[PDB]
C-alpha cells in the first residue's frame, strides 16, 4: 500500500530530480514510516556514528580507552579536518576524535576511529554484531564519500539505519553510560539545523549526524525528542544523478516536515 505520507514524499522526490529514502521509527508505538527504505544509499559521514559507537562499545571492557592519546602526524590531515590539524605533531584523546567526528564531522578523527577498530571492516563486524546485516562500511575518509549510483561500497538502507539508530540511542546495543555519551554527542552536532531539524517545530528537540559526498549527496539520521510524545528515529537519504550535484538540505528538511505533519 502508497499511504498519504509516501505519497507526499514521491511528489517531493519528482519536484528534486533524486533519489530520496526515508525511515521513521515512531517509539510510541514502535511504528515504521519508510519510502525507499530498503533501497541502498551512500552513508556518506553518517557512517562516523557506527564508528564512534564502536569504540564506545570497547570502551565498556577498558574504563581508560576513551583517555588514551592518539598521535596526529600531518600526513594524517584529509580532505576536512578542522579539529585534528590544530593537534598536528601532537595527540588527540579517542573522546576528542569521536566528538570531533560527530559534532564537526571531522574526516581526520572519523580515520582515527577507523583505524582503532581495525579498519572499515571493524565498522561492519560492529554493525553485524548489534544485528545490523546490511550496513558495510568499506573505505576510509574521504573516499567512502565517491556516493558512485550502484556502487554498493559505504551503504546501508534508511530501514536497517533507522533500527541501528535505535538500537544505540534509545536501547541497549551499548550500556547506559556509552549510551548517553553518544546521545550528548549527537545533541552537541554543530552541522545540523538546515537537514532534519529545519522541517521540524523548533520546540522539539533533535541530535543528529549529517552527511555530503558527491552526487550531490546529503544526508541526516536523527534522534528526535517531540514536546509531549515518545521520541522517534528519522533517517533521510538524498542522492542525485549528476556528480558534481549540489547539496539539497532543504529536500531533507521538506521530508522531516512531511513526516512530522503525518503524526
Ligand atoms: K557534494
Amino acid at each position: 500500500q502508497t499511504s498519504a505520507v509516501q505519497q507526499k514524499l514521491a511528489a517531493l522526490e519528482k519536484s528534486s530530480g533524486g533519489r530520496l529514502g526515508v525511515a521513521l521509527i515512531d517509539t510510541a508505538d514502535n511504528t515504521q514510516v519508510l519510502y525507499r527504505g530498503d533501497e541502498r544509499f551512500p552513508m556518506c559521514s553518517t557512517s562516523k556514528v557506527m564508528a564512534a559507537a564502536a569504540v564506545l562499545k570497547q570502551s565498556e571492557t577498558q574504563k581508560q580507552l576513551l583517555n588514551q592519546p592518539v598521535e596526529i602526524k600531518p600526513a594524517d590531515l584529509v580532505n576536512y579536518n578542522p579539529i585534528a590539524e590544530k593537534h598536528v605533531n601532537g595527540t588527540m584523546t579517542l573522546a576528542e576524535l569521536s566528538a570531533a567526528a560527530l559534532q564537526y564531522s571531522d574526516n581526520t578523527a572519523m580515520n582515527k576511529l577507523i583505524a582503532q577498530l581495525g579498519g572499515p571492516g571493524g565498522v561492519t563486524a560492529f554493525a553485524r554484531a548489534i544485528g545490523d546485516e546490511t550496513f558495510r562500511l568499506d573505505r576510509t575518509a574521504p573516499t567512502l564519500n565517491t556516493a558512485i549510483p550502484g556502487d554498493p561500497r559505504d551503504t546501508t538502507t534508511p530501514r536497517a539505519m533507522a533500527q541501528t539508530l535505535r538500537q544505540l540511542t534509545l536501547g541497549h546495543a551499548l550500556g547506559e553510560t556509552q549510551r548517553a555519551q553518544l546521545v550528548t554527542w549527537l545533541k552537541g552536532n554543530t552541522t545540523g539545523a538546515a537537514s532534519i531539524r529545519a522541517g521540524l517545530p523548533t520546540s522539539w528537540t533533535v541530535g543528529d549526524k549529517t552527511g555530503s559526498g558527491d552526487y550531490g549527496t546529503t544526508n541526516d539520521i536523527a534522534v528526535i525528542w517531540p514536546q509531549g510524545r515518545a521520541p522517534l528515529v528519522l533517517v533521510t537519504y538524498f542522492t542525485q544523478p549528476q556528480q558534481n550535484a549540489e547539496s539539497r538540505r532543504d529536500v531533507l528538511a521538506s521530508a522531516a516536515r512531511i513526516i512530522a505533519e503525518g503524526l
